[PDB]
């Protein structure tokens, strides 16, 4: 079976389960669990990171028979070659990169500003920005079914990752683009989707790491 | 013809601007200037930013007929589909889309530092951690012609960029790695790119805006 290796948490690995869940993938979990504060051991990581034959060392890493994989986007990427969820069209294709580039813009923004030591005073500042990003992911979907198109994407489940993440940090996020709020739901009733959420194995949380502000859990 | 905008630098347009001129494509470009310190001034840019039907504005953009893009990624990829410039077996894209992932990582890894403050307290650390990096860059290289394979790549251009900055702040970086320094060597030997390089275009720097600590002139 195919080998997921991240930290025992959602982070950037969350997209890639609910894509290897959604393709009917026979995988397993490699989890990698961090030391309590203060030290946050990462040594269970950093044992066998140069152990794995991995070309640039990272998580999350994936393992597919010969291809060892690290960079969230590359694996995801492999996924949906695999499993035809790639843009068909050079339109969606340009979608396609665009969002995918995009998504991570916008986590790392949400991630920055959590993992700041500073989060309470920069908090404030940070929820008033909220409004135009969730504006531009509803303006770029329009009235599609999902964002490349007439069809699923492995863009859409990066797409519903990072909307899911600002909704927790701000419930009411969505509540004015009526068209993301059914691009949620629409995706979280897929059915091997609801099968993997009402189930035990789906990692509700922590969203981040320990030494994070917020999401720790 | 086609319309790239960025700032008047090197930064994030370079390997936009050198795959533009290897593919022979009919481009222009829109400079915007920014202001002197202490303000920056981006009128020249924010006067436009939200007119030019970009879904995400952002710079570098690209504007090619109907198709108007943002994020470098995304425009090299548009660029490469146009003249098969991506990978075809399953190796080679694999190795592509860690290598593009890998790279972004790698140049912001760089661009923190010199941006930052703080940058002549960080550049003794940074300096050391240039040894494992380029390593890692070298064994992925191997005996290759391309990083991919026997066939030149978009994400060449992407690891000449990058590879080009952190030899220019280090020039030492690349001593101990021979297929490296080959690989810089057979990149600049392309006709179309000494071409671009020979002429009075070429922006090699400045490296960084000019809040930069370092490259910004
Ligand atoms: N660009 C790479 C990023 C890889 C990465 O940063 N991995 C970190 C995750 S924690 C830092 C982090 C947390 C959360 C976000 N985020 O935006 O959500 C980004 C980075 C790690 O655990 N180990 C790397 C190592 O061995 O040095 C990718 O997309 O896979
Ligand atoms: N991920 C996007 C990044 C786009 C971006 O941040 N552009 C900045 C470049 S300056 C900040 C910057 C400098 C250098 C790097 N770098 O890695 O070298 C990254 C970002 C800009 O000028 N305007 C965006 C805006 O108007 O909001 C891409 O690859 O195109
Ligand atoms: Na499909
Ligand atoms: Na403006
Ligand atoms: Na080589």
């Amino acid at each position: 079976p195919m080998i997921l290796g991240y930290w025992d948490i959602r982070g950037l690995a969350h997209a890639i389960r609910l894509l290897l869940e959604y393709t009917g993938s026979d995988y397993e979990e490699k989890i990698y669990s961090m030391g309590d504060a203060p030290d946050y051991d990462r040594s269970q990581w950093l044992s066998e990171k140069f152990k794995l034959g991995l070309d640039f060392p990272n998580l999350p890493y994936l393992i597919d028979g010969a291809h060892r994989l690290t960079q969230s986007n590359a694996i995801l990427r492999y996924i949906a070659r695999k499993h035809n969820l790639c843009g068909e069209t050079e339109e969606e294709k340009i979608r396609v990169d665009v969002l995918e580039n995009q998504a991570m813009d916008t986590r790392l923004d949400f991630a920055r500003v959590c993992y700041n030591p500073d989060f309470e005073k920069l908090k404030p500042g940070f929820l008033k920005e909220i409004p135009e990003k969730m504006k531009l992911f509803s303006e770029f979907l329009g009235k599609r079914t999902w964002f490349a198109g007439d069809k699923l994407n492995y863009v859409d489940f990066l797409a519903y990752d990072v909307l899911d993440v600002y909704r927790i940090f701000e419930p009411k996020c969505l509540d004015e683009f009526p068209n993301l709020k059914d691009f949620m739901s629409r995706f979280e009733g897929l059915k091997k989707i609801s099968a993997y959420m009402k189930s035990s194995r789906f990692l509700r949380s922590p969203l981040f790491l320990k030494m994070a502000m917020w999401g720790n859990k």
